[PDB]
């Protein structure tokens, strides 16, 4: 293929002239930023791009500019195209290893100045932190080299090419290559120089090239440790190295964005609290091993660090170069079948975090990453998986300093090889225990393809060697969903040779033939349990543990049943936790035309919005946080299920159990919320517990002092005693009032002092109910009892298909008889309505009796619903009344779960209390769907201006409710597409279907499904 | 079900007082067309329609007219609704033999002249 | 504000475009003048501060735009514009004046006018449609 350049279709051409990967250290004196505006031109394909050996700056000067770093699909007015979203499917034809012939080619150009002294004093390099997909590099019209690996770095020696005065850098960037085949992550396709570019000036005659730091405990009691520091010095003109370790700074250290990101400086004195000093001797190995007496451990719960300074020293005793970094005393092992840190079998409270920003894409400002991690810490997360590639190299100090267990993952995904297979065989489902046999069929294309070995090894080598020295990284991952083949085995051997100190993960390797850990994604409990049992021997020993690298798919309303996963995690030593998918929605900000308005509004794009030929729609929106990286109810729920302290209140006792891996409860203040006075809680070690006698209902565990990125008073854990349903002390007026009853041909009227009740007998509709200045009426379309909800993302694949199939959205009330009688025991009147509630097309439905017992200040509504007929649905979304609220309506207040929404399998984070609608910002979903329900509601007060409240309560059971404004939710593509009525309604529900995680994972669990059955429930509408 | 009239939910009430079916023959001397404009009003359900035992022509005169023959879902400006297409599925719930309670009811009315000789002959 | 302070005046009248440079120092050389009616560019002589030029043209709408990225502005960024004043033209809507039978019902409170495709009801008490 001579119409496609050779290097874009050669899997072995991983780079040309790239320097060997070394440990990353940012040094202000060495690093010089080349970020900013560059001359840029985009071409249809390589053959239209100019020859860079002949490109003048005088020619390139005339081009438009683009700012580095940025993706070229994310420019003002979509100048160079729009983003493309695919999940599994490749957006190109599969013709390994050829990319498409029409291959967008972007040529970048800029200049930089070089001194006379500069070329003499320094070795000059260019370092590119990330370029997608690949590029060739030119300096002063001379070819320097080539590079593949979009999320990896690259350094090139530039010394031969540089001149005094102006120097010209030209980068030719290509969108596609043979490399595309191994870069098929479920994310946006975006191109360009999207990370930093730097000019490095290293001391010429001698400099530090690489450093290796390891900490190994000498002992099984993890006290004394050997600190090993090995240095690779390049050049002759040096004497020796000095090394100074400083006294530790406890992990409780206070940070903010400013201090975490401070990059200074040359004259800045790193530290002076010396602890250990070592010097090397002239002509001796530039490495050493030191015994360290009982050092402070580095842990994710307490990220204690020892700062160090490493000095290269010349003959005259002057400092040639310094490295200022840190050591975290930590050892990871596979021990008695568990992932062990410092001897302790840890628990992952994790997420997958992609690089994403709603405007900049994968070109994420560090400021924004910090924001992410602070939020994670604020929500009890202790681990992150770098799905599915290494991040910007500066991010790893952030993990080191804040304390996260990190899975650093190779930039390698091959998923798309499966798509044609899936479609050809009409595959419906993949299961963690069996799906590997499906991937085995296509492994030969890439992961079991010898032509790709060099590429696969390069991804491994690049991954490990850049980030080896970060204590936060405990596991290297071979990539994601790339099948299983010989190349993975090769990666495993290499990583163990390069870095024996960490463990290797790869989920595509079911039996971990070349991994140290087992890993499932989205498994069922049954599947987890099968695996556990088949890998635990008769003695109870297991050789390797199980993590869930992805679980609890966080797409839209959900995930449900995080609780049940957690119970499982705590019950078995074999399970060591999981990482939920995903941290945040991948929404891109754009201008949307409103379906509600006819006008232009800001929205967040998912597949289809940028008009891709092929895309995967709303699967972009699968985070615990929204596109703006703010918490959803998903994140709020997750924080509660993973809380590292359990607080149980029962039988006049508070039981507190420490569920941390390492730290004590000493940092926590326990407050009795009923009294406001604090509770003296003994210092609890991991797994220790205490029972304290108390009359309390509600106990909170809170942070005593600012520590890390958390503030004093920040809530870590809490517990409540279960709250019995109490009937409000409302006094029903049972005194005898004269009442006019008018039973007309169609309409029935009940009028009394302060009361007006009109019912349409033909429809079963309340035309108007006005009691003491407060008015409601039925929001009626076909039925007075409704069942539908705007489908959640989870509802879509199955439950929605069923509900639509059985016409649940078209349920009709057909009145059979209406009975009107005078009031009995204090009653004004009794109106009884007999009907069948059944959808068009169908037999199934409910023989329904609605008894309205009318009092002067109250209306008792008894509902009896008998499920009858053949060919029934399995379940319903919902069941209850819809009422229009009067013009007077202003706000509401409830006793129940809050402040936010709650659903059967997504409710426990929402504690009991009295809540006011005025105190709550109701959550807006990036993709409109079922929202705003409040479950386990004891009573609901609806406030009408100038007329007090209407109190609503269900007899003997808590109920569900939603008060809103909105409709057209099913078909609104974005928040701005949601329509709004000129008045509010109350959705008053007996029951509601759970939420689950079926968009990618298990169906709503049995105990949370709203199964088809008879419904019987009684409501009171009490008017003040 | 007293909100649905008895004759609309009785499979056996095929007719009341219909003459026995006979072979059809059109005869110009016997057949007199009553096609043309009729007073017409549409009601939500049987219970909203007037009692025809008490409906004057003086009352029905005041209604809009519809032309016979024609379907009421095919009028100028879709005045009395639009056509519904279903293939297999019933457009109503299945509760044999009940129709839906909301059951569009159209009342037609017109007059014709009769001679002294006519009733005799 | 951007419009009233635009540093180039573009006036279109009597088959002429008059362009006046209202900068203090710079020339118009950095600007591309586009005839928006045709899309083709207009050759405008280099104008010094306060200098102007009249160019015969049939154009209705002329835009002054940046030729190249300069400072913090992008190529194609609008600096100034002008339009010829637009006369009010009655749309070419054809009113149906053919004779259609129409039912007029002048009730006690409400007045109805019904015809094929038309329904007009007015509340005479309120003056409300
Ligand atoms: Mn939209």
């Amino acid at each position: 293929s001579c119409l496609i350049p050779e290097n874009l279709r050669n899997p072995k051409k991983v780079h040309e002239n790239r320097l060997p990967t070394r440990a990353y250290y940012y040094d202000q004196d060495i690093f010089e930023s080349l970020n900013g505006p560059w001359a840029f031109a985009l071409f249809d394909a390589p053959l239209d791009a100019p020859d860079a050996k002949n490109l003048d700056w005088e020619t390139a000067k005339k081009w438009s500019t683009i700012s580095v770093p940025s993706h070229w699909e994310l420019q003002e007015d979509w100048k160079y195209g729009k983003p493309i979203y695919t999940n599994v499917q490749y957006p190109i034809p599969i013709d390994i290893p050829n990319p498409p012939t029409v291959n967008p080619t972007g040529v970048y150009a800029r200049t930089f100045e070089l001194d006379s002294k500069s070329i003499e004093s320094f070795e000059h390099r260019l370092r590119f932190e990330g370029v997608d997909n690949c590029y060739e590099l030119y300096v002063n019209g001379q070819y320097v080299g080539f590079n593949k690996g979009s999320r990896n770095g690259a350094e090139f020696d530039i010394q031969k090419y540089v001149s005094e005065g102006e120097n010209l850098v030209v980068v030719k960037v290509f969108k596609w290559s043979d490399s595309t085949y191994i870069e098929d992550q479920d994310q946006w396709w975006l191109s360009g120089i999207y990370r930093d570019v730097s000019l490095l000036k290293l001391p010429k005659k001698a400099h530090i090239e690489d450093v290796r730091v390891t900490t190994t405990f000498v002992d099984s009691q993890y006290q004394d440790a050997e600190l090993s520091v090995k240095v690779d010095v390049q050049g002759s003109s040096y004497d020796h190295i000095n090394f100074t370790l400083y006294e530790p700074e406890d992990g409780s250290k206070v940070y903010d964005a400013s201090s975490l990101l401070n990059e200074e400086n040359g004259n800045t004195t790193f530290s002076t609290k010396e602890f250990i000093s070592f010097s090397t001797k002239k002509n001796e190995e530039t490495a050493f091993k030191i015994n360290v007496k009982a050092p402070e451990h580095w842990t994710a719960e307490n990220p204690t660090l020892y700062k160090y300074q490493l000095d290269l020293i010349g003959s005259d005793g002057s400092v040639i170069q310094s490295i200022k970094h840190h050591v975290g005393f930590r050892q990871v092992e596979l021990k008695d079948g568990n992932i062990t840190v410092n001897g302790k079998d840890i628990l992952f409270r994790g997420v997958n975090r992609h690089d994403h920003h709603p405007r900049f894409g994968r070109a994420v400002p560090l400021d924004f990453v910090v924001r992410d991690l602070i939020l994670m810490k604020k929500f009890n997360i202790n681990a992150v998986r770098n799905s599915h590639y290494p991040n910007h190299p500066k991010v790893y100090d952030l993990f080191d300093k804040l304390g996260f267990w990190v899975i650093d993952e190779a930039d390698l995904e091959t998923h798309g090889v499966q798509e044609p297979f899936n479609r050809h065989t009409n595959l419906e489902a993949e299961y963690p225990d069996t799906k590997n046999k499906l991937y085995d069929v296509n492994a030969h294309y890439l992961s079991d393809n010898p032509e790709y070995e060099v590429a696969y090894l390069d991804r491994a080598s690049q991954l490990v060697l850049r980030d080896v020295n970060h204590p936060s990284i405990i596991i290297w991952s071979l990539g994601n969903e790339a099948c299983y083949g010989r190349n993975h085995k090769a990666m495993y051997k290499l990583i163990k040779q390069l870095d024996p100190t960490r463990l290797v993960h790869y989920e595509g390797d079911l039996n971990a033939l070349s991994a140290d850990i087992f890993s499932f994604m989205y498994p069922t409990f049954e599947i987890m349990e099968r695996w556990r049992k088949n890998h635990t021997d008769e003695n109870g020993k297991f050789e390797k543990p199980l993590i869930l690298c992805e679980y609890g798919h966080a797409m839209g309303n959900g995930p449900g049943s995080l609780k049940e996963y957690q119970e499982l995690f705590y019950k078995e030593k074999f399970y060591q936790g999981g990482f939920i998918w995903e941290w945040a929605n991948h929404g891109i900000e754009f201008e949307d035309v409103s379906t509600a308005d006819g006008k232009l509004h800001k929205a967040y794009a998912y597949g289809g919005d940028f008009k891709e030929e092929v895309h995967d729609g709303v699967f972009i929106m699968d985070g615990l946080c929204n596109s703006e990286h703010n918490p959803t109810p998903g994140l709020v729920e997750y924080k509660k299920v993973i809380e590292p302290v359990h607080i149980k209140i029962a039988h006049g006792s508070v039981t507190i159990t420490n569920k941390h891996d390492f730290i004590t409860t000493d940092h926590l203040l326990f407050i009795d919320k009923d009294t406001g006075k604090t509770i003296d809680v003994p210092s609890l070690k991991p797994e220790e517990s205490v029972t304290i006698p108390s009359d309390t209902t509600y106990v909170v565990a809170v942070l005593k002092d600012d520590a890390g990125v958390l503030k004093a008073g920040h809530e870590i854990a809490w517990g409540q005693a279960e709250l019995p349903l109490k009937v409000p002390d409302f006094v029903t007026e049972t005194a005898e009032k004269a009442a006019k009853i008018n039973d007309g041909k169609r309409y029935v009227s009940v009028e009394s002092s302060g009361l007006h009740f009109i019912l349409d007998k033909l429809l079963g509709k309340i035309e108007s109910l006005k009691v003491k200045g407060k008015e409601i009426s039925s929001k009626f379309e076909g039925s007075s009892i409704t069942f539908w909800r705007p489908p959640t993302n989870n509802d879509e694949p199955r439950d929605f298909k069923n509900w639509k199939k059985y016409n649940i959205d078209l349920m009709k009330q057909n009145i059979h008889g209406v009975s009107v009688e005078k009031g009995s025991n204090g009653s004004l009147a009794v109106v009884t309505v007999n009907s069948r509630i059944s959808p068009v097309v169908f037999y199934y439905g409910f023989e329904t009796v609605q008894k309205y017992t009318i009092f002067a200040n109250k209306i008792n509504l008894n509902t009896s619903m008998k499920l009858t007929g053949e060919y029934q649905p399995p379940d319903f979304p919902r069941v209850g009344y819809e009422f229009w609220l009067g013009d007077s309506y202003e706000s509401f207040e409830w006793l129940g779960r809050g402040p936010g929404e709650s659903y059967p399998d997504k409710k426990e984070s929402q504690r009991f209390g009295l809540y006011d609608s005025k105190d709550v910002e109701e959550f807006v979903y990036d993709y409109p769907q079922e929202n705003g329900n409040h479950t386990d509601t004891h009573f609901l007060n609806i406030k009408f201006e100038g007329a007090g409240k209407l109190s609503i309560f269900q007899k003997e059971k808590p109920f569900n409710f939603k008060i809103s404004d909105e409709y057209g939710v099913d078909e609104a593509a974005h928040a701005c597409d949601v329509k709004r009525y000129g008045r509010h309604y109350l959705r008053l529900d007996h029951a509601i279907h759970g939420v689950g995680s079926e968009a990618c994972g298990p169906a709503v669990l049995d105990q949370y499904r709203l199964k088809a059955q008879d419904f019987n429930f009684e409501f009171d509408l009490a008017f003040e």
